[PDB]
């Protein structure tokens, strides 16, 4: 019943200014955090070889893209390596980022472990040494960073243990990351996997953003300076039921008003599993959805970013800028979508939409 | 991780109309629901006997208040007594407040209890056969509710049982009413009691209603058909530092933006020990502060829209009118304020734009 | 961090004594706290209409059995009508029970209420007025209390919040008996409903007490003073696979040394569905157990004792001490077997074989 | 309310073999896990260089002392680096360990982290990779592990925060362990610093082991496969109030009994800043204590064990003999301790037929 504030006002100051910065109208997330194991499977896809020079090419491509992605791109998460690495001008990649107007992330967690006595639950390794980590990063140019935990939706889970102790560690993460200066994004994922309908991964997603941000609160996580990277409320990637882009958006911003709290600077969307086109629709949608929303809604995404960057690119250095080219179509899309102004086939405000129609009691 | 809804579409549809209707802009709440015991005291101090008859000459005199209260009073709690009292014209009290364009509301828990085993903190009792008598109610015209928990700021209050208690409490509370078409306001009261300042009282209120809002969620709540009653943030009452009405107000609107989820329809403010003049001079202060702010901020006022009118009336039938005067008074006072509209002129403002220096990094 | 003791030492030795009074070694308690709804259909099922008249004679019949009883019956728990009920020869049925050497007790709850939001589960109601209730009946002659939880094994229950709300309940029960110097029993009643096996009972039963006694522990209790009544850990009614005595023995034994701290003073076995012999035969397996058991394992006992008497007596008066020898026979057989000195051999009656077990229809 | 179990049968009993070898009646534990940071100020203390081939002879003195220690030291928790050094004669430290009937332990935490918004408290690192880390110790001749959580007694502490977050990560470190066949030794250790009294300590002790095994069973602890390494319950170390060693034995088994449950194999004490002898005849008092303790109730000393030894051997490996020698002499009276044989002078004693005593409800 007594506080004993975690932070200065000097320190909030500093953290949610970024955390503003991150999500500035008509701004989001470049997620270019895969680890050499994750990135693997995406060379592989286009027969490239999986070195560091290769991946170094491939990042070097994506952040140093033409001054078109510069209103589109608020931050940019790195993997530790590309943190380290240079463009061909000797750049580091961070100093590349920040002429370009974006923040630098760092992903910081070390992947996910096995809850024993669960049904293949998970939880997240990462703390270990995270603050001496953190004050490094942030001398070398991160001004946020990155954790990601797992859930998935299944007969019995996710369980009351998986809930809590990935809410738990997320705060964890979240508290050290602050104490050094550095925006924690928070990311609970609540896979897709299943053929659970809509309203199951609505259910399963307030209950665990309950839990996420009473976490946040008893370790006394500075909401203003952090930011929350979720799934978006979709129905099972096997589900035979189908849903409108709307119902999607309903569902999504109905179990985020639901559970947190305005004094969140910002919700920047991970992409799962959804195509590049599909990401971009729903995050419109979603802006567009007649709910009071007060936290900027827009986009962490990296495979709805890159997906046909990477395919144009082909490992073939002489694909240079056509890749480039597909990577700025991408961000300009969900640009113009975290603004609710983004329409598919055109551009030329030809698309009207729906007011008075549909009751939110059904969500 | 299986839902296994608590309400239907048509139930929800039901509850979130009614807690709107409470709190459509310009109307608060008279909170009249005093007990035989409670109003005791407020009679002895005008000299007038304690009998049935004064305490319903006594509630006739706010409730039939002329037509200038329509558009300022969006509710009133009754006790129990006065839901099946009558005015002199035979209408029952209920179907006056309607007439009026009042929602209709009724006091349920049956007081607070000492907590064993801490110092002197409380629960509060009335969950048996609340579902009955919920029921009851609904059907002799009421369709919102209230129940008092009570905290205390103290050397070792609140603690985490009374916190968690408490919270676990309002939660069965509202859940019951939820099933029953009736809206639970949910009144976490901390007392403005002790000499802990403004930081204190924010630092608990925040604690305080994440564990509310957690305890909702573990009980299935529909926040979008739920109001909450909440102390404003104050220095304790023995404070020694003095804070400005723009202070009060951040730190009101910060707390409230750390933990309330924006599906919460609205927020109505208990005025505690505060006067008449403070209380409306502090909500407009509230309704003016800068920070987005995603529910209603308005009144639940007992003593701050009584107090002159039950002195002024001094238990004499002749005061009548003049009794009514001050209650109109404090009404249209306070109906401006939860606009952010309250000049101490009569109605006269738009001096709207000279704010400047105050940090909500401080806070 | 602080203590602010519930009980003085003098209030701590009342409640430990009379504690181990009940569970005192060869002795266990007689469960006749039957409410009129409860032992309506039983005397239903020997054609005896429910009469005030009827039920106190039932109640004579086996308070006022033979002296040979008496170091059998550590305890009786009575139904609110039955405590101010009197013998024929005008002795008030508390006295009765006090002069054979038995302590009294009272079932305090109010029966259970369906918990919102969850598939088919229940709370249990009776906190309001408890305090004021429970110093009356200590005046009245009552020493321990009796509070009934219900819980079900399922596909999705027991749910956490189940769990969690009926240990929280329990908690407050036991904290208001405590004060008012009655022994509370704890009683956390998983229903046998179901094709489960061992293995899911003993599993659900480990996590259910240890919910309870961290609720216990978050409330203060002092658990020298509570007893808890629990279910044996068994197969579901429905289920096909087949269990020894010494596997149910184990089973049960096991769970509670995983979850009952050794402070706690005694075990007394609710015998849910299971008949006469069942009853007595695993309580039996229980006490030898060769694991160590540092709390009285014991009979709270229902229909496991009453259902060979029910039927002989008929509800014929001149059947009385035929009647009353079923009981004997049964208080005697389990005397032993809380021992574990209890070996059937010649013999017990059919009615003594049949499965006392009904449904539990909320369905 | 589905198991989907951790642990094989096999996997337990290995575990549970393995915990009561450690603790078989007359056994403790030599804890010999330093870090070289932490055994510095010792090895300063005797004006001794802390270098790798000092810290070796130190441990290989104690772990080469002679065969009088073997039925009095069960196991041996040792630091990384003395895991995998070896004696003068080529063995291997943790053959020399086992060839003396020991079990060899390793120290697998990783050092206390600040908890942000708190008043000084800490919680623990350690559990990136931990489940490698364990696996290669098994192979490497370890067979249990010890985990240090550390709480402070003080005018705001420990905090709910503080408590319920070591005793989480308590229970992922025991978790982890149990699936690669290592028996985790918990150990809360609350501090004695302060002017706190006995009561206080008892009060914290019992919160915080009640915490400790709620969080084991929600991450589904096999608790027949653990130990418990616990402060003992006594003043602190600037208590002006005095008390017997009955009293400390008398709080600290109340404090067990109220919050371990009988399935845990054994509490091996911490001795803290306790002397060698007071660390002795206090538990000594606590086996002698009249109350029913259903665990072994024993030492994991390392002060207590080594101070004579470290302060006979002065860095000089001149001193070997009288340096094994005041070792042998503390593991002797730790063993007659554990088993309530020891009295405090020279040799003549025995005449003991003691312990069911006068009080019980003061504590």
């Amino acid at each position: 019943p007594h506080s004993h504030p975690a932070l200065t006002p000097e320190q909030k100051k500093e953290l949610s200014d970024i955390a503003h910065r991150i999500v500035a109208p008509g701004k989001g997330i470049l997620a270019a955090d895969e680890s050499t194991g994750s990135i693997a499977k995406r060379l592989q896809s286009i027969g490239t070889e999986n070195t560091e020079e290769n991946r170094r090419f491939y990042r070097q491509l994506l952040l140093t893209a033409d001054d078109r992605v510069n209103p589109c791109i608020g931050g940019v998460i790195l993997f530790h390596e590309t943190l380290y690495q240079k463009a061909d001008d000797g750049r580091p990649f961070p100093q590349v980022i920040k002429s370009k107007g974006g923040v630098v992330g760092i992903k910081v967690d070390k992947g996910v472990v096995p809850l024993a006595g669960t049904n293949g639950e998970t939880t997240t390794q990462g703390l270990d040494g995270l603050s001496e980590r953190c004050a490094q990063y942030k001398k070398d140019g991160a001004d946020f960073a990155k954790w990601r935990c797992v859930l998935k939706i299944g007969e019995h889970t996710p369980s009351a243990l998986a809930i809590m102790e990935n809410a738990n560690v997320l705060a964890r993460y979240a508290s050290i990351c602050q104490q050094n200066g550095i925006v924690p994004i928070v990311e609970p994922e609540i896979l897709p996997d299943g053929d659970h309908d809509l309203k199951r991964c609505q259910y399963v997603t307030e209950k665990v953003l309950a839990a996420v941000y009473k976490a946040l609160s008893d370790h006394h996580i500075y909401l203003e300076g952090t930011l929350l990277m979720p799934n978006m409320v979709t129905p099972g990637h096997a589900c035979t039921q189908k849903y409108s882009h709307e119902e999607i958006a309903m569902a999504t911003v109905t179990a985020l008003r639901r559970t947190v709290p305005p004094a969140v600077t910002g919700v920047t969307f991970l992409s799962g599993g959804q195509s590049e086109e599909e990401a971009s629709i729903n995050l419109n949608a979603i802006n567009k959805c007649p709910l009071l929303k007060p936290w900027a809604l827009t986009f962490s995404y990296g495979r709805a970013l890159q997906a046909s960057a990477l395919k144009a690119w082909g490992g073939k250095k002489e694909n240079l800028k056509a890749a480039q080219e597909e990577y700025v179509k991408r961000a300009l899309a969900n640009s113009l979508a975290c603004q609710g102004k983004y329409t598919p086939s055109g551009q030329a405000g030809a698309a009207a939409s729906e007011s008075l129609f549909i009751s939110n009691h059904a969500y």
